[PDB]
């Protein structure tokens, strides 16, 4: 990066906004995953979108390119710099803007983390439901097309994000279904929304998002039940989503990630494959959900549900935190997730299978994620200095996505391909599946410098 290239980006944004300072450049060189810090050559913090756009339009015309970052902690490599330029950190603006609680939808800008948003939501009756276990920028959320643990009730990101405001690379400004626009459904041309969401900044910017909220439950009831095997479990997940019962949460951990959640939560739960439960509703509709999905687990061998603010609260927690509490087994290590999502029948098959697998295997692999929608994670351990076991967690990741792909699955359901899953995405969507999405990539990103060497 020039000096004169420097000095114009501190003229858009202002010179303490502007680094290219080499520790500075290392953390936004790599997020939470295993991929290899790759330092982006300078790092810019624009104050308004007037400022992302100037920023993009420097670099799209000077052949420099851009990652947009939020908070860094996706898991796929989407913020490595594998070719140098222009990370833009996009947290300072960080305002909740157009809160239309009689129409429940929310403007936030990429500082904004979905805590933030729920805590200015607390006396509203209203929440935000979509929770991964970090503490992430909902832009970003936006930006790989997030998931968590209330989306087999209330819905992914796709699902409740109604509009976005996206930066071009060539800096020109996008609402994707009109400015200031909300409404529950449209027919109304293509839907650019769905597009932009998920595409990992290798489209544009996101620098704000109208999200859907929801109502409060009327009534809560969190729990959770011990199982014999991964079999029952996964078994009881299947029926119950068959029976149609409208779980809130349902979550499986498989004896491995209990036990690692134990000792770093000081929960205390069986060491079991286990699900954790939680039931919306009021406090009679909750009865009859309680009986219908009890009487599910019991006859697959489940334990007795065992109950749970603060109980509640600390059980989430614990879940939220399964990723830091599987890579506390072997400290100094790095992890690596799995995210394959299969058709509901077929998810007995494949957990078991992959159960089976890292027992037979050295790795240290833990097992838990989003049974609800058919959506597992297998969290793998990494010596950063083992070369040898690298190549064998990734080994093991991409024969398990591409078992999912034979099953009709996807290899991802909610984090993304970044780095890590480029070639199952070329077998899983095939060669013109490939080909609309480049051409896609083009027409928005022709020089490509959008996050380069992500997803395609
Ligand atoms: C402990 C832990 C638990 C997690 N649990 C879940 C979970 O349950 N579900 C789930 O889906 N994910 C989960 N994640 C992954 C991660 O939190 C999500 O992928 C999240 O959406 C990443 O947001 P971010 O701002 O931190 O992303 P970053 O790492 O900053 O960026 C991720 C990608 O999105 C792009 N990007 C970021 N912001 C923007 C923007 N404003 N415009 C355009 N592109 C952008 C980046 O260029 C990059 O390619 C978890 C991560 C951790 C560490
Ligand atoms: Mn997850």
């Amino acid at each position: 990066l020039s000096q004169d290239f420097v000095e114009a980006l501190k003229a858009v944004v202002g010179s303490p906004h502007v680094s290219t300072a080499s520790a500075v450049r290392e953390q936004h060189g790599h997020d939470e995953s295993m991929h290899r810090c790759q330092p982006p050559d300078a790092v810019v913090w624009p104050q308004n979108v007037d400022q992302v756009s100037r920023v993009a339009s420097l670099c799209y015309n000077q052949g420099v390119p851009i990652i947009p970052f939020g908070t860094g902690t996706g898991v796929e490599g989407g913020v490595c710099a594998v070719q140098g330029g222009v990370c833009i950190n996009l947290t300072h603006m960080d305002q909740i803007t157009e809160l239309n609680t009689e129409d429940f939808s929310v403007v936030v800008e990429p500082g904004v983390t979905r805590k933030a948003l729920n805590t200015h939501l607390r006396d509203s009756g209203l929440w935000f439901p979509v929770d991964p276990g970090a503490d992430a920028s909902l832009c970003g959320m936006a930006a790989t097309g997030a998931s968590g643990t209330n989306a087999v009730r209330y819905g992914t990101m796709r699902d409740n994000v109604i509009n976005l405001e996206v930066v071009l690379p060539d800096g020109r400004l996008l609402h994707t279904a009109g400015r200031g626009r909300h409404y529950r459904k449209s027919a109304a041309g293509y839907n650019l929304t769905g597009l932009f969401v998920g595409s990992e900044g290798t489209l544009g910017i996101i620098t704000s998002t109208t999200l859907r909220l929801h109502p409060a439950p009327e009534a809560t009831v969190a729990a959770t039940c011990a199982f014999p095997s991964v079999q029952a479990a996964v078994d009881s997940t299947v029926q119950i989503l068959q029976a149609a019962v409208p779980v809130a949460r349902i979550e499986f951990l498989d004896d491995v990630m209990m036990d690692a959640c134990n000792r770093h939560s000081k929960l205390n739960c069986p060491v079991a494959p286990t699900l954790f439960l939680e039931f919306h509703g009021s406090q009679q509709t909750l009865a009859e959900q309680l009986q219908r999905t009890e009487a599910i687990t019991q006859d697959n061998g489940g334990s007795h549900f065992s109950w749970a603010a603060e109980k509640r609260n600390e059980l989430w927690a614990a879940r939220h935190n399964a990723w830091y509490a599987a890579l506390a087994l072997s400290p100094g290590s790095k992890a690596y997730s799995t995210d394959v999502c299969v058709p509901i029948s077929r998810l007995p098959e494949i957990l078991v299978e992959t159960k089976e697998e890292i027992k037979a295997s050295k790795l240290t692999g833990a097992i838990v994620g989003h049974v609800g929608d058919g959506n597992f994670h297998c969290i793998l351990l990494v010596d950063p200095d083992d070369a040898e076991e690298q190549r064998r967690v990734k080994a093991f990741a991409e024969n398990l996505g591409r078992r999912a792909l034979a099953l009709g699955g996807t290899c991802t359901g909610e984090h993304g391909i970044g780095l890590g899953k480029r070639q199952l995405l070329q077998e899983e969507v095939g060669p013109v599946g490939v080909e609309t999405m480049r051409q896609l990539k083009n027409t928005l990103d022709p020089r490509g410098l959008m996050n380069p060497g992500k997803v395609l």
